[PDB]
Formats: C-alpha cells, structure tokens, sequence
C-alpha cells in the first residue's frame, strides 16, 4: 500500500512501507505543531507575552528542523513526505488548535495538551520503528526527548 | 465584523477591520506557500533536484519571514493572525498543491501556477491597503516584488 | 527661512526648506524617544522588568538608527540636523516623560502615549513629504511601520 | 519592440516592454557609475586620498548590488539585462568620466556632476515606473534615496 | 534628599544619597555628550569630514555605553537615573553646544572645550566617589581615562 | 602557614600567605555562588521562570570566569586554589542554599541574601588586599562592582 | 519517595521517581567532576601543564553542559535537580579529589581513577534508564561515550 | 589477537578485542569512502558536475569526521586505528572504485553501489557492537543514518 | 610615452612605462571579463541556470579583486589605471560578448572563447613582466592560474 | 600516453601529458601524506601526544587542501586526478608508514623521513613544471615551502 | 625637561612631564618585551616547543596592545612615545636577551628573569603615577596584574 | 660561519648558511620597519592624523606577519632568527627613524625614504635567494610586492 519500489539497503520493502506510514503521520504532527507554535507566538498578549515569545522562538526553529529530518527519512525509505495542509487536515487524528488572541495561561495550557498528543504519538512511533530499523528509531528518540523538554518549559510556567 | 476594539493610531476601526480581512487571507496564502515549497523540496527527484533545493531553500526562509511580518501587522491592527491548518483549508480560495514525488519540471511547472495565484492576490491586496494605510501598503509592495522575483527563478528553469 | 543654498537634484529649494522643517521636528521626536526608552530601561522595576528590558533594547538601537537616517537626509537636503537637548526642549511640542522609578505597567502605559504622539507626527510628516519628494516619503513610511509595531509590543503587554 | 513574450503576472506585455526600456538605461547608468567609482578609487592621489577611498568603497559595493537588482527585475519582466561595455557606450546619453590621476577635489567635483545625472535619471525612471508597476517603482525609489545620500557625502567634502 | 530607602550592602544610605547626586550629574554630562557627538557627526562638512566621522563613531558608541553603566550604578544604589532632556536642560551646569553646519576645525575646537568640562567633572566625581565607595570610584576612573583619550584624538587634529 | 615558597616579585612571602588565605575563601564563595545560581536556574518554576533564566544565564557564566581569575591569582602568589566541594563545605562560613523547586519570588528572595553575604565578603577582601597588593585589590574591586550589579537585578524583581 | 506529582507523558509516576533518583546521583557526579577538572586546571604545574590545560578546557565546558542536560531532564520528570555542594557532599559515594599543587602525572593519574568511577556509574544508570524510558537512556548513552573518550585522552598521556 | 592490554571501564578485554576488529574494518570503509568521494569530485564532468560538487562537498567533510570518531573510539578501546593505504588495500573486502573522468550518471551510479556496501557493513557492525557496548553501538547508528541519507541524495539524482 | 615621472624603487622609468602599457591592457581585459560574467549571470535561462549562477558568482567576485590588484600595481608604477568603459571599448582588441538571453550551453560555449583570449593575453603579459619586474610577474602568474581554473569549470560543463 | 585530447590554452598537448604524469605522482604523495598524518594523530600516545595533535591538525587540513588544488590542476590540463587507494598503492615509490601505537618521538622521527621524501619529490616536480608551465610551477613552489615548514615543526621537536 | 606645552585637563604640566618620563621607560620595557617574546617563539626547540608557542602567542598580542595603550597615554599627556630601537637600546636599563636557539627550559628560565625586571619596573611606575594621576595609575595596575599572570605561566613550567 | 648543522632537504649546508645571512638582515629590516610604523602611528598629529592611522594600521599588522614568516624560514634552514633590539641596532645598515611628534607630511616623507631602503634590500635579497632556493625566493617576492604597494599608499599622500 505504502510499500515502496525500492528502499534503504538492508530493510525489506513491506516493512519500509509500514515505517513510511508511521513517519507520515509523525510528519503531519510536527508540521501542525510548528504552525500551532507560530499561531501562539502571533496571538499571545498580556504581561507574559515576551516570555512566551522567548520560549517559543527556539521551539519553532527546532520543530521545523525535526520535520525536515523526518521528511528526508521518508524520502530515503521510498515514500512521499506529504507536506500540504489539505492532506494534513484530511489525515490528522486531532483537532485544530482553538485559542485566538489570549493571555499566556490560556495559550500555554492549550499548548501543553497539544504536546501531550505529540509526545505520546512519538513514543508509539519509537516503539514501531525500533522493530523495523534502529537508524529511524534513533532519529525519533532524540526528537522525542527534545519535544518532552519543550513541553516541560510550557508546564513549568503553569506550575503553582 | 473583523472590526477591532482598538487599532493603530490614525486609522479608523472600520477601515482597520477591512484591512485585517485582506491581510488574513494574504497570511493564509503565505503559510500555504511555505508549506508547499517544503513539500516540493522534500519530494523533488531526478537530475535537477540539487538545483531545486538550492533555489527553494532561501525562498522557504524568506516566505516564513513574510508570514511573520504580515501576522504581526494583523496583531498591531487589532486582529487575529490565524495560523492553524484547519482554518487555512476552510478559508482558502485555491486547492492543495497536487504533485507528489516527481522531477523538477513537474514541480516547477506546478509551483509557477502557485506563484501566479500568490502574486495576483498580493497585487490586489496592495491596491486595497494603499487606500487604507500606506505603512501596510509599503510592507506588501516589498513582499510582492520578492515573490515575483522568486517566481522568475522558477520560470527561468522552464524556459526553452 | 529654512530654505537651503542648494539641495538634492530635482527638488526646488523652497520646497526643500519646508521638507527640512518637517524632518527637523521628526528628528527631535526620534531623539526624545530614544532618550525616553533608555530612561524607561534604567528605571523599570518589579517582576516584569526583564521583559521590559528585552522589549526596549532592540527598540533603542533601532530608534537611534532612524534618527541617524533622518539627520543625514536633512543634511543632504541642505539643512542643519539639530541634535542638542536645549534646542530639542525649546522646539518640541510635547512634555518630558514623567515616570521615575516604577513598575512595567506604569512605564508601558506612559510609553504607549509617547508612541501615539510619535506615530501621529510621523503619519503627518509622511503626507507632507509625499507632496515634495517620494525618496524622503519612502524613508518615513518604513520608519512609521516599525514605530507602530514597537507600539504594538508595548500595548500587547497592557492587554487584558 | 522591447515587448516581451511573457512578463510578471498582472502587468500587460506592452507596458512591460516600456518599463524594460526604462530599466535598461538605468542599468547602463548604474554599471557606468560603479566603473567610474572604481576608476576614481584607483586614480585619486594627494592628502585626501584615504578619505576618498573610505567614502567610495562602500558606494562601489552598494552600486554593484543596485545593478544586480535592476538586472534581475529586467529578466523577471521578460527583457535582456544588457551588461557589456560596447552596448553601454553605444546606448548611453552621457560622456566618459574624464579625470585621470588627480587630487580629491578634482575627482569629487567631477563625480558630483556624474551623480546629478544618475539621480535625475533615476527620478525620471521612478515617475515612469510608478505608472506601470508599484513593485518596480518601490525598487527604484529606495535606490534613488541611497544614490542621493552618496552624492551628499561627495558634496559635503567640497563644501566651504 | 536623594537618600535611598535601601542601597548596596556595606554603604550607608546617607552617603549613597550623596553618591547618587554626584552620578546623576555625571549621567547628564554623558547623555549631553553623546547627543553632542551625534550632532557634530551629522553637521560636519568640508575636506576633513570623513576623518571626523571615523573619529566620532566609536566615541558615540562608547559614550552611550558609559551612560548605561553609570545609570545602572545609580539604580543599584537606590536612585533614579534621570535620562529625559527636560531634566537634563534644567539641571546641567553648561550651555548647549552652539556650532551648526561647519568644517572640522570649528567643530573639533568646540568639542575640545566640551570634553574639558566633561573630564574635569569626571575627575571631581572620582575624588568624591573614592571617599564613599571604591567600586563606583573604579567605574568612573576607567571612563575618565577613555574620555581623556577621546579628547586627545580631538586635540591631535587641531595641533600645529 | 599559607606562606608560599616563592611569590610574585615585589610582595613579601608572609604578606602573600595572608593574601592567599583571603582569596581562598573568596574562591569558595564564588564557586558556591555559581553552583547556587545553576541550582536556581534548574529549579525555578511558575510564570516568571523565563525571566529568571534570562537573568541568571549571564551571571553564571560571569561568576565562573571570576572564579578562574581569583584561582589563577592564588596560583601566581604561590598558593593552592582549592576547588573541590568537600573542602568548600568544610571551610565555608555560610549554609547551603535551601530552596528546592519554587517560584521566582522564593528563589530571588533567597538569592538576594546569598549575594549580600558575597558582596560583604568581597568588600572586606578588597580592604585587606589593598594593604598588601594593588594588582589583587584592583581584580577584586571590578568583580565586587559586577556582583553588586547582579544583586541589583535580583532586587529590582522583588521591588514593590 | 522521589515519586513526582506528575511526570512526562507515557511514564508512570513511581517509575519516574526511581529514574529521578538515578539521575540525581549522576548529576552529583557530573557537578563534582567539573569542580574537580577546574581544580586540576588551576593547580597543575611543571613542564606538561599547558598540555593539561589544553586537554581539560573543552572537558570542563562539555561536562558543565552534560550537568545542565541531566538537571533539565530531572526537572521535566518532576524532580529537584539538587546542585548545592552541601547536598552533593552529603549524598555522594566517593571521596574528595585529593591532589593539590602537583605535576601532570600526579593529577592525570588521579583524574583517571575519578573518570573510572564516573563512567562505571553512568554505565549502571544507562542500564536502569533503559528499563524505564528510552529518551533518558539515549541522553545518558551519548554522555557516557563522551566521558569515556575524555578518559582516553587522560590515559593516553600516562601510556608508556 | 586484537585483545587489548586494557580497555574502557566496564568492557571485558576479549570482547573489546572483537569490537576493535569490527571498528577497524569500518574505519577502512570510511577512509576508502572519503578518498572515493574526493576522486568523484575531481573527475566528474558534463552538465551536472556543479550539482555533484554541491552534493559531495558536505559528504566528504562529514565522512572524514566519522572516520576520526571511529578511530578515536578504537584508540580508547585499546586498539590501533590503522589509517595507511597499504593496510587498507590489504584488508578491505571490496575493489577500488573504477570510474575515471566521466559524467554524473556514471559516477553517481557507481557511488550508489559503493554506499550499499558501506551501509550494509555499518548495519552489521551496529548489530555486533550492540552486543558488546551500547556507547559504540550508538556512535555507529548515528553514522549509519547519515550515510543512508547521503546515499538517498545520490539515488534521487538517478531516479526516473 | 607611458613613461612615468617616478616609479617603484629599483625599476627604470622607461621599462616601467612599458610594464604600465602591458598592465593597462590586462586591466581592460579583466574589467570586460567581470562585466561579461555579470551579463551571463543575468541572462542565462533554462534547466542549468542555477548551476551557471553557482559557478559564476565566485568568479565575478574574484575577477573584480584581480582588477583592483592590477590597477593598484599600475598606480604604484606611476601610471593611470583607466577604468571607464569608453576607453575600454576604444582600446580593447576583442569584440563585445554577443549572447543575450540564452541557455547554459550557449553562454558557457561563448564564455570559454572569452577566457581563451584572457588567459592567452595574461600568459603573454607574464612573459613581458618577467623581464622587467619579478613582483609584477608573480602577481600575474597567480591570477593566470586562477583564470585557467575558472575556464576549466566552464569547459567541464561542456564536456561529452 | 597521458597526452590529453585538449589542455589549458597556450600549453602543447604532449608537454601537458608529461606535466599530468608529474602532478599525478605528487597527488599520490599528498594523499598518502594526509592519510599518514591522520594515522599519526590517531595513534600517538604518551606525555607529548597533545603537542602532536596540536601540530598535526592544521597540517592535515592544509595537506588535504594542497591535494584538491593539484587534482583540479590535473583536471584543467586534461588528465585524471586518480584518488583511489588501490591505484595509490600500485603507483607509489615509497612504503607504507610503519609505526602503530607509539610515543611522539617514534612517530615524529618516522614522519620526518616521510616529509623528506615528499619535499624532495615536490622540489623535482617544481623543476619539471618550471619548464612546461609557470602557473603550475608557481602552485607547486608555494606548497613546497609550506611542506618544508611543516617538516621544520616536526624536526624542532626532535632537536637536542 | 619632558615638561609638555599642554597636557590632559586637571594635571599640572610639570607633574605631567615627570609622568611622561616614567611612561617612556615603561614603553621601552614593553617594546623590548614583545620583541623578546617573538625571539623566544622563533628560536625555541625541543619536545616542549609547541607548549612554549601556545603560551607565548597570546602574551605577544597582549603585550603589543599594552604598548599601544601606554604610547597613546604619553601622547595625550603631551609627550613623545619613542618607539624606535636605537632610542630603546640607548635608554634602557637592562641588557639584550641572550638565549639563541635553545630548549624550553633555557628560554623560560631566562624569560622569567626578564619578567621580574618588567613587573618590578611596572610596580614602581604604579607608585609614581598614583601620586600624579589616578587614570594613568589605573592603566598601569591592570597591565601589571596581566604581566604577573604571564610570568606565573612561565614559572609554572619550571616548577619541580 | 652561519653554516647550519642541517638544513631543509635538497639545499647544501654552505648555500643555506649564505641564505640565512641574507634573511637575517631582511628580518632586522622588517622588525625595525614595524617598530617605526608604530612610532609614526603614535606620534603623528595635525589634520591628517586619522588618515595616517587608517593607512598604517593594516601595514603594521602585515609587516609583523612578514617578520614571522621570514623568522620561521630562518629557523627551518637551521639558523637563529635574531629578534632582539641590541642585535638589530648592532647589525643594521641604516639609522634610527628621526621624526618625533610631527604632522603627516613630515612623517610620510621620512617613511617613504624608510620604505625605499626596505624595498631595495628586499629586491637584492630576492636575487640572492633565487640562486639558492626558489621556495625562499617566492616568499620574498610576495612580501616585496606588498611592501612596494604600502610605499605607494605613503607616496600617493605626498603627490601634488
């Protein structure tokens, strides 16, 4: 189904097709996450907005880099790294981020929930990739730890 | 309707609400454009793919910067700079980019059509902004010229 | 009166003298604005002072650069770019910024009022310059948009 | 005549052909100007030559960049950005710069006259472009202001 | 009178209030000095103006940094670092710099007199601070030596 | 007792031994201070934690540099710059910083008390060094002023 | 006991509490290691001291970075990253580094023994973390390899 | 046989000797790979040679860095990191790259076959190292993924 | 005829005049070459245009630097480094580059012929300079080798 | 035999073929030299190994750059720049470097002998190239002097 | 005698003349010191020469900077900063450094004696300047501490 | 006499001893030249002193680099690179630079005479080295051309 014509040496094509499907959905989640982080950066107001900007800037740049790395891994395995928004909205398993112009507590509380979905999805993908290819598993594990640390910074703000 | 509670000094609120609606749709177009440029970068293959990468890299970074500048202008005028993909897909007036894994001619021919839509949309927005606020018109005119030049690089490849 | 002995090619001397008077007062406003921004940076205290520092630092550097560009434009047109404080206090049409040691809300609320005066003054100068010389009008329009965006960051803090 | 086969979206081909002719002559003037500035840098002597070097260095680099931007605009509009010296000498409407080895006053006095021709030519091109395409007009207006400021530095030396 | 509510550990409040008054007037002098240096940079003409620009550029940047350091020292001691021009003009003990558009000799001769006032004021402040707090005395002594060296560069030009 | 076998030229060995003892305890205080600043950075939570991070980062780097400079001065004088934690805990004259996971007010209030101890200790060391060696006194005076300024930033947050 | 109130998504609280205890002791070991490396840098003498400086400089900077990463991981898991020296001395399972002023062979021989303890401790922590959370295991494995390589550089000096 | 006299703490000497043999052959493969990549860079001609240069440059630099990291790991484990060409030619299990001066398709087709051998060899080494030492396995897994991605760029060119 | 009034120490004036004539024509050739390279960069189209841009960019910058070095050598020898286009067109011994908007093969084939003329001219100048002054011969020999290497990159594209 | 189909302008094909043979063997020697320098860097141990690392690092980078320059010169002349190890071992006129894990004196003594062979080979190549083409002779002479200076640093260590 | 015509404000001319004489001899000592440090760098051989290079490089650059600062202070005070070697040899109160080609112990032992003379001379100059001008005293005290620290690095090598 | 015990491969010891004597005197001339350039920088006054500073700064840095390169060449050949001022004054064949505090014309006129001596000395050394070793001749020829160009900048100021 997503089975490629050829793939990376040492991986069977059928197994690569299943890894491609796992990475395709992680790529959707990372693309939706950096769109959401920018949305938060643009629409946060109130006395903590500078702190949200300072926190989110480096996360947006790092999440965009994660997406590039997962996409190029898809391509290497023989798949299509689908990056268009129509496809993302058609295939995702979560709803649009719903906060508009709002203070930091409102945005950060909602972004914490966004990150729970992302990190749980990545933790499931790590388990599936670990059975098919340790190079892709290793890629996902480093990104999972960075995403959990970005979530911790969001949570630390909400603590007390 | 999009009329803000307050806006930039010297601009009437009702006129700001109309400028907000114009910039909201330009922001959708710029967000869809950098998602599309990344999609092309990830999925171009064949003997010209390195040239497409070299052309598209700086365009992705510059288009992401244009989106930030239009979004912060929306925010300053009193509007919501909507950056989520569900809203973009619900409000846009064009279809998803449709090329998957493909050679440079296929991608560049389709990206040329994408850019015609963007530059015509920006040229219309320049005319509307010029009647409401010269600072926003000046922002859009500099971005229009850069987008047309990015389109020229795409077209030059297809020439002959 | 401010009519120069010679001016930039293509501009009449009498019209240049009127543009010189418009830019002389904008230069006073920009000089008073960066003195005021430094005053705020030095005297803000309380739990948001780091956020005020982070916001104001880049504004001070950019406003100092705007002043240099308006001054060199005055010089090119044949006028004196008057930068001394005695003259600024004698010719300005606004009062000294009045907040001493104080928290962010007090400073930012007063700085918002300062910026309304600056941006309204710049918007009036844009209209006058547009009738005399499009190169000077274009200079002022780019600075107006940056000043309005700096005002938005001040306002966003006070929102809610 | 200079009418292109196709041009930037939203501009009629016949109007683009006239804008191409206007930009072609501005490109000749900018190319002759940076050749002339280098000639001055290489052949100025006497007790002010270090000051002429310091003034002219950044102008040469900026004028070379202006030429690239006008040339790429010509190309985008569908025209030939003609950069060879035989064509420049055949089409220009001014004479060769005539000062050889000479002191700063001699060179700067002649370069001031060169710049009057350039800035008047650019001011005329701005008016023509403003009727055909605001993106090209905006390009030329920013270059005009920088050229007038470079002329002011040349004039300031000769003042007294 | 300027006695603070609290001050740096190890310094008595009454003595801190007197040190605050000494630093407040030095801050006025440094603020007026960088406004004056910019005024000179903007309004110097004639065959030595490039040399004045090259000399004054680094002095303006360094004097602005000195002002920040004295202001933050005032703040640490418990005082208001007053940076507005109305207050500077009301409290200063010298007149406005009086040279408009003029050649280097005119400006440099007047700036030399400005610096004599600044360096004598700083030398008096060093003596007063040395009796109250060696950390503030050490700050002022490093700035005094840099200011005297900037004065030497101004004087060297006028020598012969 | 701490009397070295040889020391810097121009200083008597017995006096160097007393200066070594003074610097050894200042080195303990600086080492405990950067360990404490890192502890605060790692364990601050709540809506001001980003501001505490931004404040403490540069202080940690600068305090680590102060420790290196005092240690190398000890070494030059002929002493052992003791940097291990067992020795620091055995020789220090203050208790462990006691705040765990906590908001900015809790940490900053405790860090202010830490800095009072450090700056009073440094002010006493300056007086002792000034009697033995002006080069070591000058080192300590520059560090004292920076530490007091770092304390002011901590205090400014707690003001109101 | 160290069981947190909440932890990273996908990890049980009780298991997180055990991982927190493992990382708390690794953080003590890394903090004691960079204090020890600085102690060696400050107190090495003799004809190989420049080589010890060149070797230890980058290790100190990298070990300080490892400590930050383990501490922020503790914080994300819900624990206290304890960084104070009293606690480190109370909880560690090794003695203070015991070499004072000494040549490279003496220091490097003792530092080799220090590193054996650190790398064995890290190898045990990797095994425990691998059973609880692959993201924390992956963090520790990259640090283990760098620490073993730093130990090799220390050993290579002592070889022959 | 390759059993070292001593090795990294926590690894048995006999097992280290087997890991040394595995890494010795991977080092030969990486050394032959960067020699081969340079050979391709120097001898590619035809209309795609600039694209091959742009692709291969960063690969040569990264492969040279991989070789350094594997060699230093060998050294740490107690082995000889053999880097001379006589030994590489005597011990390798593949033939010399055979393409001389040739177009991109010829070189890239042959380099794809080279990379299949390298990545299969690295995937086998990962499995062997994973049984002996997770730090060396982790090193090899990150290099495997980068090598497979470099192979994908070579393959993408040949696609269609 | 081109005999200078004075020249570099150790060179006879008459011989310097002949070296000046040789360098004057090489300066014309280098000036026409960088004008031609820019012309090619601006007017190349088709599927290889990005590769031509990447090749020509560094050549334009390096050829402009060669021209500066030959011009300053002319000046040092006592001659006029003539840089204006009227003089270049009057004195050159080759025709204007004749390709307008065209694909890479057309431009590169013509640029190869341009470079043959330049490198043969430089090789003749090296022989003449070698008889008059080894410092000028050494300057020309380094530029000849770089020009031949730039020609090789142009030729490599056309190979097959 | 190595006679190329075409070569650099101004050089006869038969003479180019002989220069190609001379440069082909120098390229082998430079390739074997940087492989050997890396081998030494990886396998030096004992109390001077940091000094050998510091000496050899810059030599490896510079020797790799020399190889690129000789290879591109071969290519320009019409030859194959052979970079594979099988060919190097088949064509070289010296034996493999024979020192494994060893102290600095052992490695440096052997590397000195390696460099004698390289510099004598380069000095012979300079004489042959000087008869065929001064641009290639000039390339080799600059590399010879750098290689002799690298040999001096190796020898200086062994002196006494 | 060295009494200047005018001097820095606030210093009597006769006292300035005595300070000029003190700084003139310190400038000789700093000039002779950086000539001597270069001499050592160029002529050290044996197994520690790389360590001497690494130590002396930064000292040469810093000592050259000290000389510039003392010279510009002399100039500001109204004196001649004498930098020629004939004058240095005629006025100095020490002999030429006497070690030629030699190992590190020989050079470092002699350089230690050189530094004792420099630091004792600087300590005497600090005492004399402290009575005339605190700005010059402060300059000399910072340089004294850096020179003593450079001496410590030389001594540390000789320790044991 | 200056015959070394051993020298660079391929050069006879007796010939090396004569080349060492030639380079020893060139090193004296370069050392005296950068001491003289600093002397001029420190003691130039009057309305052109900023221009002299701007000209001389880069020359001092480049002449110091030339001295290092000649000294390391002496060392490689087996000689002593003598850098002390007593030896320079004893062996030089020219007098001390004689201008004290003076305007640019006085200094530049004298520095022009200094450079004539240096460049004539270097031109003689080039001829002698060319007979013994082309690598040393090539070093001296590049330095000669840079020195002549530095002399041209000094002369250009004095022209008219």
């Amino acid at each position: 189904d997503l089975t490629p014509k050829y793939t990376v040496p040492g991986i069977e094509r059928e197994a690569a097709g299943r890894l491609i499907g796992v990475l395709r959905l992680r790529l959707h989640a990372l693309n939706d996450l950096h769109l959401t982080l920018k949305h938060v950066h643009w629409n946060v107001v109130g006395p903590h907005f500078i702190a949200v900007h300072e926190m989110i800037d480096p996360q947006v740049d790092q999440v965009r880099d994660m997406a590039d790395d997962v996409a190029e891994r898809i391509a290497a395995l023989g798949g299509v790294a689908q990056g268009t928004p129509g496809a993302l909205v058609a295939e995702r398993k979560w709803d649009d981020y719903s906060i508009g112009r709002a203070d930091a507590i409102a945005h950060l509380g909602a972004l914490d929930v966004v990150y729970t979905g992302v990190v749980e999805g990545m933790r499931a993908a790590v388990e599936e990739a670990g059975k098919i290819d340790p190079a892709t598993e290793d890629l996902l594990i480093g990104q999972l730890r960075d995403l959990e640390q970005f979530q911790w910074f969001v949570r630390a703000h909400l603590e007390s």
